[PDB]
C-alpha cells in the first residue's frame, strides 16, 4: 500500500489518487497507463512525460498542455487532471490524466472492414473536431489513425497535440526536401517541395490520408523514406497541371517535378472500385495536388457525403484564436520547464 506502482519497468508515482495501473502503450518520450481514480471511482488514461532534458520535447509538452487546457469539444481529448511535484527542482516529469477511450481508430483498421456508416461518421466526427480546433487558427499537423480514439458508442477524440502550431500563412515558405517532424505517411506533397506546414490546408491533406486509409484498411501513400512519400504521391495523383507548376518557383522543386514522365491521375474509383461514390468526392477534393485549391474543414462538413450527420448549429467554434510567437521555439528548455510548472500549477496540491 502507498507503493509506486511500476509500468514496464517505470515508476508511475500517481497515489495516492490513482491506482491499479495498467500498461496502455508508448510514444518517444511518453507512456501512457490506465489507472482507477479513487475520487471519481472511474478508470482513466495517465501519459507519463518525462521531457526535460531535451528543448524540443519540452517545446512539444507545453504546447500540447497550452492548447488541451483550453480546448473544450466533444470530438477533442480533454485535460482532466495534471500531477507533477510540489518544486520545480524535484519536477522530473509531469502525469496527464485524461479520459480513459476504448480503443483508436488505428487498431480498429487493423482488426476489421469498417461499413459505409462507420467511414462517414468517424470522418464526420474528425471534421467536426476540426473545425473547432482551425477556429481557434490551431493546426494540428499530426493527423493520423493513431491520433484518433474511439469508445464504445463510436465517438471519436483527436489527440497528440505535441506538433501543433498557429496557422501564419505570410512564414510557410521553404526549400525543397526540407525535414519535418509529422508521421510520413501523412504529410502533404508541399512540405516536400515548399511548405513548413503552416496553413490549414496540411490538416485536410492528412484527413484525406485518413478517410483512404478507413475506405481499404491500409495507407494510400506509405513512403519507405522522405523522398518515396513524394513519388507515392504523384504516382496516384500524376503530373501536376502547368497551373499548380507555376504556384511552385523552388528551383529544384520545379526541376525534380518537371524531369518525372508524364502521369495522368489514377480515378479514384479505380483504385476505390467498392467505395460510394460521394465518398470518393469528397476524397478527391481533399487529397489536392495545389493546397489552395483543397476543401477546407467548413466545405467538407457540408458536403453530400455528410448530409445525414451535417448540422452547423451543433457544430462548435472556439472562443478565440491562440497565438504562439515563433521565439517560444528558441527558449532554453529551462525556460519551457517554468511554463510548464506555470500551467500545471491550478491542479496542486495533489
Ligand atoms: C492521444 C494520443 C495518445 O496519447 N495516444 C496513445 C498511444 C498509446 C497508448 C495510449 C494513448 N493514449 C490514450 N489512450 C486511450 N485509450 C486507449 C488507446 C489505445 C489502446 N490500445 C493500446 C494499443 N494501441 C496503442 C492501440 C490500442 C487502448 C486504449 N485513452 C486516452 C489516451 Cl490519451
Ligand atoms: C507524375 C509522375 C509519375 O508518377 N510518372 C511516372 C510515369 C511512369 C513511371 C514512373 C513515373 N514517375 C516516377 N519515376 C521516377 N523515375 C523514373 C525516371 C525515368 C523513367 N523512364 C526512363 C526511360 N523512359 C523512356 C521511360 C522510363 C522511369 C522512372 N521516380 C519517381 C516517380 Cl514518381
Amino acid at each position: 500500500p502507498g507503493e509506486v506502482e511500476m509500468v514496464k519497468g517505470q515508476p508511475f508515482d500517481v497515489g495516492p489518487r490513482y491506482t491499479q495501473l495498467q500498461y496502455i502503450g508508448e510514444g518517444a518520450y511518453g507512456m501512457v497507463s490506465s489507472a482507477y481514480d479513487h475520487v471519481r471511482k472511474t478508470r482513466v488514461a495517465i501519459k507519463k512525460i518525462s521531457p526535460f532534458e531535451h528543448q524540443t520535447y519540452c517545446q512539444r509538452t507545453l504546447r500540447e498542455i497550452q492548447i488541451l487546457l483550453r480546448f473544450r469539444h466533444e470530438n477533442v481529448i480533454g485535460i482532466r487532471d495534471i500531477l507533477r511535484a510540489s518544486t520545480l527542482e524535484a519536477m522530473r516529469d509531469v502525469y496527464i490524466v485524461q479520459d480513459l477511450m476504448e480503443t483508436d481508430l488505428y487498431k480498429l483498421l487493423k482488426s476489421q472492414q469498417l461499413s459505409n456508416d462507420h467511414i462517414c461518421y468517424f470522418l464526420y466526427q474528425i471534421l467536426r473536431g476540426l473545425k473547432y480546433i482551425h477556429s481557434a487558427n490551431v493546426l494540428h499537423r499530426d493527423l493520423k489513425p493513431s491520433n484518433l480514439l474511439i469508445n464504445t458508442t463510436c465517438d471519436l477524440k483527436i489527440c497528440d497535440f505535441g506538433l501543433a502550431r498557429i496557422a501564419d500563412p505570410e512564414h510557410d515558405h521553404t526549400g525543397f526536401l526540407t525535414e519535418y517532424v509529422a508521421t510520413r505517411w501523412y504529410r502533404a506533397p508541399e512540405i516536400m517541395l515548399n511548405s513548413k506546414g503552416y496553413t490549414k490546408s496540411i490538416d485536410i491533406w492528412s484527413v484525406g490520408c485518413i478517410l483512404a486509409e478507413m475506405l481499404s484498411n491500409r495507407p494510400i501513400f506509405p513512403g519507405k523514406h522522405y523522398l518515396d512519400q513524394l513519388n507515392h504521391i504523384l504516382g496516384i495523383l500524376g503530373s501536376p497541371s502547368q497551373e499548380d507548376l507555376n504556384c511552385i518557383i523552388n528551383m529544384k522543386a520545379r526541376n525534380y517535378l518537371q524531369s518525372l514522365p508524364s502521369k495522368t491521375k489514377v480515378a479514384w474509383a479505380k483504385l476505390f472500385p467498392k467505395s460510394d461514390s460521394k465518398a470518393l468526392d469528397l476524397l478527391d477534393r481533399m487529397l489536392t495536388f495545389n493546397p489552395n485549391k483543397r476543401i477546407t474543414v467548413e466545405e467538407a462538413l457540408a458536403h453530400p457525403y455528410l448530409e445525414q450527420y451535417y448540422d452547423p448549429t451543433d457544430e462548435p467554434v472556439a472562443e478565440e484564436p491562440f497565438t504562439f510567437a515563433m521565439e517560444l521555439d528558441d527558449l532554453p528548455k529551462e525556460r519551457l520547464k517554468e511554463l510548464i510548472f506555470q500551467e500545471t500549477a491550478r491542479f496542486q496540491p495533489g
